[PDB]
């Protein structure tokens, strides 16, 4: 019978005393009627949330190959390996090294969110975390560097685009150049260019070498749906027997009880998912297994014995290189980056704003700090070997339960310091229970096409081909542009002219 | 000045004496408040509108190889030709079967239209014309018959399938087991599939075989953006230069003068746009021709300089062969055509009944013979060589100016028994004039996206899988099955078993 009285007789007498002392004066917790007890379960409906991007962002990276190259590759029976040899895959010693790159990646994450979500929490008194934003990832890695080497941009003039990213985007909102510039895109275009980055993200965690593996090549028509059981030793061919792959189907449930959790409102989903196809194929000798019977698996397993392991960043470390500035391709894709960083950070920051009564008749309380410390993430980001960082949308369901001080993003911070030392049980996810995930921010992400007006003739087809283009042509600058040009001609050479005749 | 006055001097008069013979009392146009002079104008409003597919439909189904075969292909230095060598293509004896079937083919879809016209206008006194209905036409063409002699199902058991879905559906509607079983499929995937299927329409518009010729082959990505000039002289890859075919840019001015002209609001404009590309393609000697100085060429130029021909179907008659229906994927087929011919002629037939007074509070005045009119249509065109003709929802044109009684549907058919004999200037329209059409279709199939339930996370995530694994899997048959096994394990697995439960 005590212990039920017991919480209720210490937790008013711990909020009473927090608030009195130095950390309750500065953060606020007087007014905007927020007590201690509350910041700690707004904090943690966030992370769990939040969660997901701790091995997605790992998995999604180190399939470009980040700092391994054709020069540590391992010795066969000819003199030297060739280029399309070692990075196809096949070989031991280019696996073993983005074995360590992906052991890397995770420590760099979880700083770079750190960083993020405490810089925020200090600074703006705002309660929102911080993270490598989704969306940007897959444009970095999957069409600028490439699929383990392909492409021309290599990883050191991709990490490069992003500090003068980061520093470009300083000086655009410090000066006050951003509503200025951020107003100027019609809606429509802004509108329809988050739909198509879902199908674009979507349709990656489909095929075999990223995600589950439904979608495979074909003679006649482009596309074909494998799911092949029997596939090709080295590369990906479909052999004999579709739609009998376990790990399709395994997938397939993990996905299941995903979207039956998000369903019944329950905080954290996305990571439940990956928590069970990952225990169920953790089970070393079935067919579904991520430790196979070979000696590069079993330097993965001899890791995996211990749960706790403090690792150091000694591969992706501080790796910029500019000799790489003078062609062409590289401002496209720095222009690119710009453009999708820009429309993501204005319409995501300001809804997050009218939750929880921040919102004034314009101009809430975090309006200037809040910008600096989100752009200046990506730049000390970058240095550690991560992409752009931006606010997370997964945010809102601390807002709900009550926090509105800057506390909550500072125990986001701390949660994510704790998630660092846990590198063994972060490693060993496979590729096809990261599959699953990618398909539901798709599918959270496509959640904003009915504001489109597909009543008139222009502000529909400049959607449409901006949303079919991206996936289709396996590009997301090849969305854009696309929808600028037909945008243009449908009204500059119609309104304009008219504009430019009325001068007479 | 009397030239004004001379119009209305003869139009009462002869409004007045048409009336009151014995087709006024016919057609019932002293009541529903219809004047002759309307029903002219209404029709002609939905003809042009209604006009363009006379030639989609044949160059959709064209290239399905109908009749020819491997047996009357031509002799070459090699004993017999195998199989994949005629079906390719670059073999004069099969592409001069092929210009002869395409020739059958306009005739034929321009008889199907007139009859389904004619027999809805004589027998249900409703206002709207049918033609094969477009999105059953990739399906049963790029789908089941596959593209030139591809896939297992030939081309008479695909067209015995249609007579055997109209059979199916004739005494399955004039029982009155409809509305029971048209309500039962839940609105989320009925209302799905046709952005599904706008998608998967859309994308076969931009092959390089179909349509103009964005997409294409790629080693490590399945697809890529090539719209290569210099290509291969026998099969389709790029070998130099991109975004420098003279067809890829003329096809996109072909379609930027239909996306100007369906503003503003002008009633015909998917013709004009292929008019234009069209008569421009038809000038002998320039890179963008539509007549080589090939012998096979020289064939469709002496057949072009008559411009009116009276054609008989002498190849692409009745052709049914039930020989081959004890087979699994011919039912599967048979059942999907059943299902999206099901949820068609649904959802829009009643939706032009509330749009000029028909509709009552339920039953309104054409129910029941506008529904086996349109059924026995597809009985009626399976055997001339088309697929299954549905109520095109094009025909609202001509509602908003004031036809109401059956008079425009016969004066439709008219139209089509007049475009018959211009068969000349119709089998020579290039497929780069029509891969633009092809676009603009799913883009106004698109305009009923913003009515499904977003909020909802199994209403969300059942029209996702569907819209997303139609064209990524280049199947219709694999977007509904896909859908439906969400929609039923998200649901009747926790639902059901609640009934049931409650039965105790």
């Amino acid at each position: 019978k005590t212990l039920c009285k017991s919480w209720s007789d210490m937790k008013k007498h711990l909020n009473d005393t927090v608030s009195k002392s130095f950390i309750g004066r500065f953060f606020k917790l007087e007014a905007r009627k927020t007590t201690f007890t509350t910041e700690l379960r707004a904090a943690t409906a966030t992370f769990l949330t939040m969660a997901y991007i701790i091995t997605v962002n790992a998995n999604i990276l180190a399939d470009s190959g980040a700092t391994c190259s054709i020069n540590d590759c391992s010795t066969v029976a000819s003199s030297s390996p060739p280029g399309p040899e070692c990075v196809l895959g096949s070989n031991p010693g280019y696996e073993q090294c983005i074995s360590r790159v992906k052991k890397d990646l995770v420590v760099a994450t979880s700083l770079s969110a750190m960083v993020g979500s405490l810089a925020m929490g200090l600074l703006a008194n705002l309660p929102f975390g911080l993270a490598p934003g989704m969306g940007a990832n897959a444009y970095i890695a999957y069409n600028v560097v490439g699929f383990r080497g392909s492409g021309s941009i290599s990883y050191h003039t991709a990490m490069a685009i992003v500090l003068l990213e980061g520093c470009a985007f300083l000086a655009v909102s410090a000066l006050g150049l951003r509503g200025k510039l951020a107003r100027l895109i019609p809606q429509t275009v802004r509108l329809a260019c988050a739909v198509g980055i879902g199908m674009f993200i979507a349709f990656v965690g489909l095929q075999m070498n990223q995600g589950i593996g439904l979608v495979g090549p074909d003679k006649s028509t482009l596309v074909t749906l494998t799911a092949c059981a029997e596939t090709d030793p080295v590369t990906g061919a479909c052999l004999g027997g579709k739609m009998k792959s376990p790990t399709f189907w395994l997938a397939v449930v993990g996905f299941l009880i995903t979207s039956f959790g998000l369903m019944k409102n329950v905080k954290g989903s996305m990571i439940y998912g990956i928590v069970f196809v990952t225990a169920i194929s953790w089970i070393r000798g079935t067919q579904v297994t991520i430790f196979p019977h070979t000696p590069l698996g079993d330097s993965n397993y001899n890791y995996f014995t211990k749960i706790v392991d403090f690792h150091k960043i000694q591969s992706t470390l501080g790796a910029i290189s500019f000799t790489e500035f003078r062609k062409s391709e590289v401002w496209v894709a720095f222009a690119t980056l710009f453009y999708v960083d820009l429309l993501g950070t204005t319409g995501v920051l300001y809804t997050m704003a009218e939750i929880g009564g921040f919102v004034e008749d314009g101009k809430f309380e975090g309006e200037y700090a809040a910008y600096l410390v989100d752009a200046g993430s990506s730049v000390v980001g970058s240095a550690l070997g991560v992409t752009t960082t931006a606010t997370f949308v997964e945010s809102s369901a601390g807002l709900k339960e009550g926090g509105k001080t800057g506390l909550t993003a500072v125990i986001v911070g701390l949660y994510f310091l704790a998630s660092m030392f846990f590198t063994p049980l972060v490693t060993n996810v496979p590729r096809w229970a990261v599959g699953p995930s990618l398909v539901m921010v798709g599918v959270m992400m496509m959640g904003v096409v009915k504001d489109i007006r597909w009543g008139e003739t222009k502000e529909a087809v400049t959607a449409f081909v901006t949303i079919l283009l991206m996936p289709l042509t396996y590009s997301i600058a090849n969305g854009i542009i696309a929808g600028i040009g037909i945008y243009l001609a449908l009204s500059m050479y119609d309104v304009v002219l008219g504009v430019a005749k009325w001068l007479n």
